[PDB]
């Protein structure tokens, strides 16, 4: 019901009051569809670096893991629900950024060269969205305290500003950098799980937030485990797709068609 | 068929020779669905400016018409199909931006203050995709000469900065600035559909690009005029949404639910 009599109205400001809040509309329409026993076997992989650049990217992720695992106390304590959600909550705020700068820079190339994209731009922009929905789900489990709330703001500034020039300078490095970051998302999200399953972790959020059920389409009775599993799936998807793009780049196949448009 | 055996593969670089170039995987699957006898009726409007900001927006958008008209000789000549296409082309290189720098920032804020964004980002993104898919369409109706190929780049610089900084200081000034450009746009495109009737201009490209056929889901019979008629209604979807956004800034409503997620 979107035709000219609507299109000719100047503003719809008076309709903000009457329209509802529906969890459904937080996301774009591009929802992940996983079936749990299938993705139940997603498993940790490690792609060989090739040049300097991969090796460079690869040190960057490992130099960063070793910082972040000490400063976030993560090791010195028996694992809990709490210290995990804080880890991820924090981790997903950078997980937004490259997904975005990604398309936003590919997008401006397309507009300025007057050329095709062949379906990269929307693939990335949803990698940005999915990583933001992770965050909108984790926020529901725990609001962070002023400490973290602040460190996010600095981090983001720093990260944004690395990632935009690292893209302009070397897309191959960034896709490669990200690919390596997700091998670590997969590692951890399987730890978390091994933990639940053995019992070393006992979860109290067996409710799964409204946003999280609709986004992922889960059962009304989906567990804390269930939710990690799909997030763990989502993290594997991105692992491939970037290491893919980095290879693609590596071989000057970076105006080729994005293979994953087909591969649905 | 996306599952745990494709998630566990390091790469897909070798699938990129076997994988088709199809015009329906350029855009996302978020394409307008107009019906032409209806969107035939779209009108020319004006929204009154309130403050300095609303007034200032209107001065720059007007002054930029005046200059680009006098610098593109739109006055001294005939309404030849040349400088109609050659015009939209250039101009969709800049329409591709506000949406992308707006969606970028709200994503970044959503992330960094962990707050729900309520259907703005995606709306704001597809606005830009849409505009790009005008330029893509036009690119097949006429390929531009180097002069204009440059003019375009040295312009994405000015405008990717301007819009970047304005949208921080005053997204309202931009969501109005855009709102007043679309006005001049939805004019210029009724100017051209008028002139195809009056018969002052006879469109020689009454083939419509396969890109812009899938996207707008037109016929194979559909004239140039019909293509204009849809593009024009897209531009009018924009005109009002951006004003509604500007107004939602004016009334401290920047974090209310997008009133177009429903009105879909
Ligand atoms: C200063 O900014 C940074 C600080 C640390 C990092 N890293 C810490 C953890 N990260 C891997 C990671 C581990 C994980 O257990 O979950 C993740 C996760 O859920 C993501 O979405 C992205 C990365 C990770 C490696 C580098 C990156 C940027
Ligand atoms: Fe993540
Ligand atoms: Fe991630
Ligand atoms: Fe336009
Ligand atoms: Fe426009
Ligand atoms: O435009």
């Amino acid at each position: 019901v979107w035709g000219h009599t609507q299109l000719n109205r100047l503003s719809f400001l008076e309709t903000v009051p009457v329209v509802p809040l529906r969890v459904s509309d937080e996301s774009s329409e591009d929802r992940p569809t996983w079936s749990l026993p299938d993705i139940e076997n997603v498993a940790i992989t490690h792609k060989k670096p090739n040049g300097l650049v991969d090796t460079l990217a690869y040190r960057s992720v490992r130099t960063c893991r070793w910082l972040f695992d000490t400063f976030s106390l993560y090791r010195f304590g028996s694992i809990t629900e709490s210290k995990v959600i804080s880890r991820c909550l924090f981790l997903e705020t950078v997980a937004g950024v490259p997904g975005m700068v990604g398309g936003m820079l590919r997008h401006l190339s397309s507009l300025r060269y007057m050329t095709r994209d062949k379906g990269w731009i929307n693939t990335l922009l949803v990698e940005a969205e999915n990583e933001r929905m992770h965050l909108m789900t984790f926020i529901e489990l725990r609001q962070p305290g002023l400490p973290l709330r602040v460190s996010i703001i600095i981090t983001q500034a720093i990260m944004y500003l690395f990632l935009l020039v690292a893209y302009v300078i070397s897309p191959r490095f960034v896709h490669r950098f990200v690919g390596y970051l997700e091998e670590e998302a997969v590692i951890t999200y399987t730890g978390v799980m091994r933990a639940i399953d053995e019992g070393r972790l006992r979860p109290t959020k067996n409710d799964v937030p409204e946003v999280a059920r609709v986004y992922w389409n889960l059962s009304k009775n989906a567990t804390f485990r269930d939710l990690i599993n799909v997030i763990r799936a989502d993290e594997a998807e991105h692992r491939v797709v970037n290491h893919t793009f980095a290879d693609m780049h590596e071989k000057r196949l970076q105006n080729s068609v994005n293979p994953f448009v087909v591969l649905k």
